């Protein structure tokens, strides 16, 4: 299932490899919200073909009608938003991805990451091409957790494996156009966690 402005079509595996064919690079961004931050990225590398997954259509109404506008009104050819949990499992979806980033998630998702619930993380690695470089971005209240051998054992049963921890700050979360980046960049001071490495 995919979105085509305010109405859900379905996208088939045929289709997609396609539309992927115009593109180098295929980035996957899961628990993608309201889809200004795959926007940002979209409009600025065209040679990357950018999916973006949430269960939440309608908070994707807004940016999938300015997609399909002509590219002179802000349309894009490099995206798609397919609606679908981390749960879901989508077959096309298998083994397409050089990269895949989880950022500023919340609800199910952000407990996925941080528990981490390996079984769900093994679908999201799924996703993911042998090379593939992943990105999670957290953040709770408002670093040696995320370092933990026991935090990357589990991520490594899952198909992750952390090659770098930051904590990053308001000012870094400043960049990114979703509503939701920007609550968190604006508000109160918080730290937030990248865990990144390859697949
Ligand atoms: N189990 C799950 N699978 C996929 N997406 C999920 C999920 N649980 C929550 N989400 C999605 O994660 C989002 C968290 S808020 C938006 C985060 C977004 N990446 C951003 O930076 O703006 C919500 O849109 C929610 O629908």
């Amino acid at each position: 299932l995919i979105l085509k402005g305010t109405k859900t079509v379905d996208l088939s595996k045929d289709e997609l490899t396609e539309i992927i064919g115009q593109f180098d690079r295929v980035h996957i961004d899961m628990g993608t919200g309201d889809g200004r931050n795959i926007y940002k990225l979209a409009i600025n590398d065209q040679n990357t073909f950018y999916i973006g997954i949430d269960p939440v259509k309608e908070n994707l109404f807004d940016i999938s009608k300015k997609i399909i506008k002509k590219p002179s009104k802000g349309g894009l050819s490099n995206v798609v938003f397919v609606i679908a949990a981390a749960e879901s499992m989508p077959f096309e979806l298998k083994n397409i991805a050089d990269s895949i980033s989880i950022l500023f998630p919340w609800g199910t998702l952000l407990e996925y990451v941080i528990k981490p619930n390996r079984d769900i993380l093994s679908n999201v690695a799924d996703m993911a091409k042998k090379e593939a470089h992943f990105e999670f971005v957290t953040t709770y209240s408002d670093k040696a957790y995320f370092l933990s051998e026991q935090y990357k054992a589990e991520l490594s049963n899952s198909g992750f494996r952390i090659d770098d921890v930051k904590e990053l700050d308001n000012e870094y979360v400043k960049q990114f156009n979703s509503m939701w980046a920007k609550r968190l960049a604006f508000g109160r001071k918080r730290s937030f966690f990248r865990v990144s490495g390859h697949v």
